[PDB]
């Protein structure tokens, strides 16, 4: 059990080990984070919505959010990107991360707030995949738009 | 028939049948129910006190409600019963705050009971967020408002009033 | 062209439309993936068995109508599951309970198809539960029919009508 | 009965009644706005210098709109407000770029959204939807370009012959 | 942009209007083309050599199409020309393979060419509709037989 971006982790399933990590950043920012490598099964509960993640190694498998309204489930999608600590998110990355709290903010919050300024380039540039329609799923387009035959690669809305 | 209490009212099945299955569903607030979903086209009588119903539902779904009553509190009441039985989404999805009822022997209520309860003490949610629609003029019915206002043009959706 | 062939114990006869054909991964309401070919287009068929006899429109993995004429609601109910199985239909896929595993007489595993047609002979209760129910209009020679096979003349298994002729 | 200044309309209540949420939407432009989202069906008449109108409305959604103006341009301005009201979502994700309206004093988000249709409502009115009409006499069916059709209409809104 | 030449056919734009916003769309292949989306309700006529129609359309979408013509190839030539023209998601993912034509043509002619091909999937994929009997119409079918009972969704050939 922890904290991240305003929601709760609870690890249900799997586990990882935390490996130190260079990585850079879409205008070539150099990042030192903490990758976290194994398959891990994820309850976040945020004050607005909750999302199931399943993860690998800089990997989002699944999430599948319910949230109180469309900012939401938006903000829940983002957490998850950035905590799934994906090279496709991290190249998302436009103009150098400079934020403050005049203290200086870690890696991981420092992406975290970049991506909540404008979730633009990277909801745009995440992928685009074909979907099942299993039962009370529905997806989400990169601009916040549900349909029930494309989704945002790996994310699912919940009807449930 | 097979005959069963809810919510003050003896439902008796008319028509159809239904099999059962276990599913997870999500409050307004976000909590989780666990709720026997009921699969399957049925048709009840609905016997009230004050209040008699037709109901037509379907797999989480009300098809169609006639209501004739006392008076319009009464006729509310059993609006109110019928969406709860229906098992529908947006009913589930107008709770607000968490559902924590227990009876006088301190025994959590069932989660249809505690749907049940927590529209019973209010309805404007459920009331105002069901769906209006379009009606026919039908002799001897009329439509009804959120604010249990008869219409003869719009209604709560699938809800009518007898005039009988 | 497949316009004529067995399935399900009826001679299906093409009356009208065609189809092309596309290899499609579907899954099962048990999660079992099931390679199918799914045929696309619209077409209209009769049905003739022992027993019954049908008029089915069907478009992409959609049944668009059926009619069924029946000596007994058994012979009826019998139709239906084969004409729902036949349209391919995601709500028939998803009724489908644990995994499919069916064998012929001689061990091999009986193709996608037979796999679903097996499953739902031997119980149709979630796959006619689940199916969809819509009010119908009072046409002379023809009733609705529930889930239980009970007839009406007010609702129906959606698409699904029963001749009186 | 109950009142209120939108737009530059009066709308008066005639029936139904409304409860609040306060939600977050997003824009077009992903932009967060936090609007009061008004649940419930209400039947307004609104009255403006050059137009009148009646309007059915429920959760976000316009159920129908008849206007009756002196032009084509007030018969507009009476449709954007009307649109904007209804809190719809394919009205907010019509909006193109960001909302920052501003005495110098920062407009609330419905205002936001009102300031920006009234200066274009070319997609607003091009992407919300047109349908058949029924020949209804004293009232006709209006294109997004104003035109008057008796054969189509965007979608609920019709205009008044009377 | 009320006139204009496309697929053999001058159209002649007799109600309504439209704005364009370029967009990126996805084929039934996974092929990015971008695309100059028209939002707004237009009637147009088109006017060929071996056929003549009158097209109803809005944002991504043909709304109804009345054919009138010599033969069954050109009533076919018409209906594959306005169902391009009209931009809907369903012809998009109709396309199968990619598309590399050259005279290297523009994504609507890349389209055009790749139908006027192979209609068969676009055909059959499209959605059919059950008619009112209307004297002076038909129905017509994916293989092109007419009917008086069904009909693709929107398509309806001129017995005059
Ligand atoms: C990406 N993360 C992050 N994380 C946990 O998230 C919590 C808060 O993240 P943080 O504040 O950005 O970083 P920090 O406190 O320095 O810890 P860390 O360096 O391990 O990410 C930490 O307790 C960290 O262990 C994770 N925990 C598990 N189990 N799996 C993961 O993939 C991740
Ligand atoms: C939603 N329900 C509920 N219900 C019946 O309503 C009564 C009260 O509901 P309950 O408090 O959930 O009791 P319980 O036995 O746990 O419910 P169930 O039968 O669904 O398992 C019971 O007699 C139950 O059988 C129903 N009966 C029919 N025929 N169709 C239905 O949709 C439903
Ligand atoms: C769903 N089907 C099945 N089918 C035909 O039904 C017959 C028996 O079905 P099957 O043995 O389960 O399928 P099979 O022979 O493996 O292959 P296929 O479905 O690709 O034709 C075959 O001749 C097949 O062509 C069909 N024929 C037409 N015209 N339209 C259809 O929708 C379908
Ligand atoms: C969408 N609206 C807006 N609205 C009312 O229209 C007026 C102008 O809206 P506004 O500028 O957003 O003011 P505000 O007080 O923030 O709106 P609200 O009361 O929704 O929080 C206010 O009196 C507001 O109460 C409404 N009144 C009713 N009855 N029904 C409605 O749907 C709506
Ligand atoms: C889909 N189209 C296409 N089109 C016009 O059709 C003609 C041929 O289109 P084209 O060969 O794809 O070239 P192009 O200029 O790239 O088309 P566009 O206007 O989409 O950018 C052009 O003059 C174009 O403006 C249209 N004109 C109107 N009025 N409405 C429409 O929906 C469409």
């Amino acid at each position: 059990s922890f904290s991240f971006g305003g929601f709760t982790f609870k690890r249900t399933s799997g586990s990882s080990i935390k490996r130190e990590e260079e990585v850079l950043t879409g205008n070539l920012q150099t990042l030192k984070i903490r990758v976290h490598e194994g398959y891990e099964e994820f309850t976040m509960v945020g004050k607005r919505a909750t999302a199931i993640l399943r993860k690998a190694t800089r990997r989002l498998v699944q999430l599948i959010v319910s949230g109180k309204d469309e900012q939401s489930i938006a903000e829940a999608i983002i957490v998850a990107m950035v905590f799934s600590q994906e090279d496709c998110m991290i190249k998302a990355v436009r103009g150098d991360l400079n934020f403050v709290n005049n203290q200086r903010l870690n890696p991981m919050h420092q992406l975290l707030r970049h991506f909540q300024k404008d979730a633009k380039v990277l909801f745009q540039n995440w992928g685009i995949e074909h979907i099942d329609n299993v039962m009370g799923m529905v997806g989400v387009l990169p601009d916040m738009t549900p349909s029930t035959e494309m989704s945002m690669r790996g994310i699912r809305v919940s009807k449930m």
